[PDB]
């Protein structure tokens, strides 16, 4: 018998670690998960099929359900694009485009970018981390309350329009470096913010946020560490390029991206590869002394991608050569992508050209808009 998830969600508020995804796995592996007798009892087999993005889960004395029969595939979006909303606008108004760019590549792999500034609040893939991390909070953390985190810019941006749509108070502590968008937009969205000029990163701001926790008593919904980011991306941005891949007829062969608190390129490799675990995962890696913003170096400390069965490749990219995509990509497309979308194009370009990756279809996830990095911009045209 078939039974709406909604009814059960109460397992994200009490299953822990991380044993819940190998029946992930395996449901997404077989294409299939087995009825139960007693679905309350599963608490982790529910949790695996909301990871997933089941709507539905098979319940009582029966027989197995399809991905398909679960709700994995169903069209979310009204045709004719009207929300009664701007939160019902962020769950229902998806996937986010999945586009074929005219930018050639060596050695047969075609390049499709999957477009994140399709996000309402933060025009970002963070809007998604956002909206789970406050959306969990909602029945534990009483209204009026402060929450906040550390962040480079997007993150904030998201969790300010978020907090008070939920009716939480905000606060982002941001880095000298962090872009002007990161540090004004929020001012507009109602939050406070704190910017640390001596910070060299967003990750040293940590210790400082922990602190302030302590001495005031606000909720650090902590980016970086909290599960509801991996597990938005994973029934959110990885859901969908598995679902766009297979209704849009490509020969999906990998995807390409960047990694911050490596929350989405995580739970895409994490999916994908529990469907077939030779698709490849393309990733980043910042040359040392560069800043690409919104992104980190793999060993600076990274929760879901080292501690998951998650393969991947890594691909040395200068902000330069970052710079570089996003001027081929707006000349070969008309899209202007940011820095970090450009180094993720770059990094596929590097293993494609090396000979390492078979000819075929690759998603890059482009994280946001260039329109938010005008002086990067004017210095790569020089």
């Amino acid at each position: 018998a078939l039974a709406d998830i909604s009814g059960y969600l109460d397992v994200l508020d009490s299953v822990r670690g991380f044993s819940y995804l190998e029946n992930a796995r395996e449901v997404l592996r077989s294409g299939e998960a087995r009825c139960l007798g007693n679905p309350r009892s599963e608490p982790e087999y529910v949790k695996a099929l909301y990871v997933i993005g089941a709507s539905r889960i098979p319940v009582g004395d029966g027989c197995s359900h399809t991905l398909e029969e679960l709700g994995v595939f169903d069209i979310s979006v009204p045709g004719e694009m009207v929300f009664p909303s701007p939160l019902d606008f962020f769950e229902r108004g998806k996937p986010t485009p999945l586009v074929r760019s005219r930018l050639q590549l060596p050695n047969g792999v075609r390049v499709w970018l999957k477009l994140e500034w399709y996000n309402p609040f933060s025009l970002s893939v963070k809007d998604r981390p956002a909206v789970e991390i406050i959306s969990r909070l909602s029945r534990r953390v009483e209204k009026g309350s402060l929450v906040a985190d550390a962040t480079s810019s997007n993150f904030g941006v998201a969790l300010s329009a978020v907090a008070r749509l939920y009716g939480y108070r905000a606060r982002v502590y941001l880095p000298g470096a962090a872009e002007e968008f990161g540090k004004l937009l929020p001012r507009l969205l109602g939050a406070q913010v704190i910017v640390d000029p001596e910070a060299p990163s967003t990750v040293h701001l940590l210790p400082r946020v922990m602190k302030d926790s302590k001495n005031e008593g606000f909720v650090h919904v902590n980016q970086f560490y909290n599960d509801a980011n991996f597990e938005a991306h994973m029934r959110g941005t990885a859901r969908e390029i598995f679902v766009q891949s297979r209704r849009g007829g490509l020969a999906l062969r990998g995807v390409a991206g960047s990694l911050g608190t490596s929350g989405h390129m995580s739970a895409a490799a994490f999916y994908l590869q529990s469907v077939d675990p030779s698709i490849r995962a393309v990733l980043v890696q910042p040359a040392q002394g560069d800043s690409i913003p919104g992104i980190r170096r793999v060993e600076t400390g990274m929760l879901w991608i080292n501690m998951l069965d998650i393969s991947y490749t890594l691909a040395e990219v200068t902000l330069e050569e970052a710079m570089e995509a996003v001027v081929e990509v707006a000349r070969s497309d008309g899209l202007v992508i940011g820095p970090s979308g450009g180094a993720a194009v770059k990094a596929l370009a590097k293993k494609a050209a090396e000979g390492d990756l078979e000819p075929g279809d690759y998603v890059v996830v482009v994280p946001d808009t260039g329109f938010k990095y005008l002086s990067l911009v004017q210095n790569a045209l020089e």
